[PDB]
């Protein structure tokens, strides 16, 4: 019922700097963040594959490194959720991605499990991750220009 909300003095100001006809072109900060983000989660999903290994079979995380039931792989791929990137940049975890963005990426194998575990990701696959991200934010900000149109709070 109830409801928290944290005051703190951080926002990002000027969101979209310019305008390519339709497409929107947004300030650096907000696409250096997200590419952060997803590029965490990549990390996080090398250090699980590592801790596989690494950690006993005593000590693995129910949900991360595994399924419900223990198993480490289910059907083909990799089971655990550590190695998806279920909700920052849906689009590029390994269980949904068109295969055009995975050649071009070059970020998994077929078994889901993350290339080059040990090394970081690279600039390329970054470059990607900035393209991926600007079309993500144009649709997802037209989907909610649409809604705000939708439930009558802004009316031409
Ligand atoms: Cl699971």
């Amino acid at each position: 019922s109830t409801l928290h909300e944290i005051k703190i003095d951080h926002f990002i100001p000027e969101t979209i700097s310019s305008f390519s006809n339709g497409t929107m072109i947004f300030n650096d900060k907000i696409v250096n963040a997200f590419t952060d983000h997803f590029v965490s989660e990549v990390n996080r999903m090398k250090e699980a594959y590592q801790e596989l290994e690494t950690l006993p079979e005593s000590k693995r995380v129910v949900h991360y490194h595994t399924d419900a039931r223990g198993n480490v792989m289910k059907d083909g791929k990799l089971a655990g959720n550590a190695f998806k990137s279920g909700h920052i940049l849906s689009e590029l975890s390994f269980d949904q991605i068109t295969q055009d963005d995975n050649e071009m990426l070059k970020l998994y194998n077929e078994d889901g499990s993350p290339i080059n575990p040990k090394g970081a990701v690279s600039n390329e696959q970054k470059i990607l991750i900035k393209q991926t991200i600007n079309k993500v934010l144009n649709q997802r900000i037209k989907e909610n220009i649409r809604y705000f149109k939708d439930q009558g709070l802004v009316i031409d």
